[PDB]
DNA sequence: ATTATGACGCT
């Protein structure tokens, strides 16, 4: 009893920007705003393939990774952004610079670990200490949180439910006792209530959060209530929530390891793992699994907030599907050369924004009929962000795969290039 | 013929 910790140490956010990319495109185009509509890449094949939908878009059922042609039979008036295209392929640069720009904001406040193009988790640790200090002993108003669930609550018109369910948490806590950490939460939730009302103000992108004690918890809880909400997941509301959670729900329980743990151990929900022991979890999933499987059953996970702003790879990927794929070594060589440019580009502006070199070149490719996503791949040296060394570099590391007796065979469907181990500069 | 990425584990 007196012993066992319960993960309750931490405060953790995660923010995530609501359905990002059309958000960016609706603040530079205001005739898309608050209409259905989705963003693409490419548009020769069936309009494109979506990668972010609006709210209203989704109303219709149009999601990502569905086919422009097909979104617009569920959704006539649908509206569609493209992507930029540059030297042949999608470039992303407007997102990423909008990612910088909330990113930014999002650094007053705290220390953040940058998880996506899109999404931070935020250590509000030390935030809430001097925020519960700053108070002395007064008691948090409804009106701190306008947007904030308390999930679990009500218990015993949607904005109705939410204030019933934020009045019943506010008059249960225990505002003298600076150590609870329900009340940590609570200011953490005030905290974020701030941090997406200066995103918005400053940005004009509106975002949704979760509020909790670890990562997987403010991941979860930031999915609860979306868009431009936010939930906080208490300790206690934890048993309730897990026993009709499904197990893949959990991030890094979405693929095959959710899956066995479903099949061996015989279960539908996180909250039924509570019912093995640590070491019966370990014997059917390794020692890391088995522990962390454990412990998050319980609402406990101890992965720290990183504090890393900046990601640790650049990329520049294109696939060529089908009978696109590349069969000369002409095509290879061009195709190299437009991927490092764009890398060339994105390399120089790093260095001179971040005061940083990549010293690894990491070359990856796919061939077609090639069951596997990376049909080799392959290191060499970076020493100078020069496009034609690069894509020659990559080159002379993938030329032995072509099997010709001027021509490519296996034909390549993945050309992707990672410039990755990082030195300051 | 969702694509374009990017973190992280295993060996
Ligand atoms: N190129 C590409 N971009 C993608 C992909 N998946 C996502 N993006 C881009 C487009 C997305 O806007 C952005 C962030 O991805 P999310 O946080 O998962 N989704 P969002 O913010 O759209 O909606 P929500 O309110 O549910 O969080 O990343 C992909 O597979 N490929
Ligand atoms: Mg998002
Ligand atoms: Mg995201």
């Amino acid at each position: 009893g007196p012993h066992m910790a319960t993960g309750q140490d931490r405060v953790v956010a995660l923010v995530d920007m609501d359905c990002f990319f059309v958000q960016v495109e609706q603040r530079q185009n205001p005739h898309l705003r608050n209409k259905p509509c989705a963003v693409v890449q490419y548009k020769s094949w069936k309009g494109g393939g979506i990668i972010a939908v609006s709210y209203e878009a989704r109303a219709f059922g149009v999601t990502r990774s569905m086919w422009a042609d097909d979104a617009k039979k569920l959704c006539p008036d649908l509206l569609l952004a493209q992507v930029r295209e540059s030297r042949g392929k999608a470039n992303l640069t407007k997102y990423r610079e909008a990612s910088v720009e909330v990113m930014e904001i999002m650094s007053r406040f705290a220390v953040i670990e940058r998880a996506s193009i899109d999404e931070a988790y935020v250590d509000l640790t030390s935030a809430v200490q001097e925020r519960l200090q700053k108070l002395q002993g007064q008691p948090i108003s409804a009106d701190l949180l306008p947007s904030t669930y308390i999930e679990g609550l009500p218990q015993g018109q949607k904005e109705g439910m939410r204030k019933q369910g934020l009045f019943q948490w506010l008059d249960s806590l225990q505002i003298d006792n600076l150590t609870s950490p329900d009340l940590q939460l609570t200011v953490g939730a005030v905290i974020v209530e701030e941090m997406r009302a200066a995103i918005e103000r400053e940005t004009g992108f509106q975002c949704s959060a979760g509020i909790s004690h670890n990562k997987v918890l403010a991941k979860l809880a930031c999915g609860l209530n979306k868009p431009n909400r936010q939930t906080l997941v208490s300790h206690g509301s934890v048993p309730q929530l897990f026993s009709q959670m499904p197990i893949r729900k959990i991030r890094s329980l979405g693929g095959k390891l959710g899956a066995s743990v479903i099949e061996i151990l015989g279960i539908e929900y996180m909250g039924e793992l509570t019912q093995f022991t640590e070491s019966q979890l370990q014997s059917h999933f390794g020692e890391k699994n088995g522990s962390w499987l454990y412990a998050m059953c319980r609402g406990i996970e101890h992965d720290p907030v990183k504090p890393r702003q900046l990601p640790k790879t650049i990329g520049c990927s294109k696939n060529f599907p089908g009978k696109t794929a590349l069969a000369t070594r002409e095509q290879v060589q061009w195709w190299l050369l437009q991927l490092a440019q764009e890398l060339e580009e994105r390399l120089t502006k790093d260095r001179n924004d971040n005061d940083r070199v990549a010293t690894q070149l990491v070359v990856s490719i796919r061939v077609q009929g090639d069951k596997r996503l990376s049909s080799l791949r392959r290191c060499c040296a970076l020493t100078r962000y020069d496009a034609h060394k690069m894509s020659h570099d990559a080159f002379t590391v993938i030329k032995n795969c072509n099997t010709s007796g001027t021509e490519w065979s296996p034909p390549l469907t993945m050309l992707f290039l990672c410039a990755t181990k990082f030195s300051a500069s």
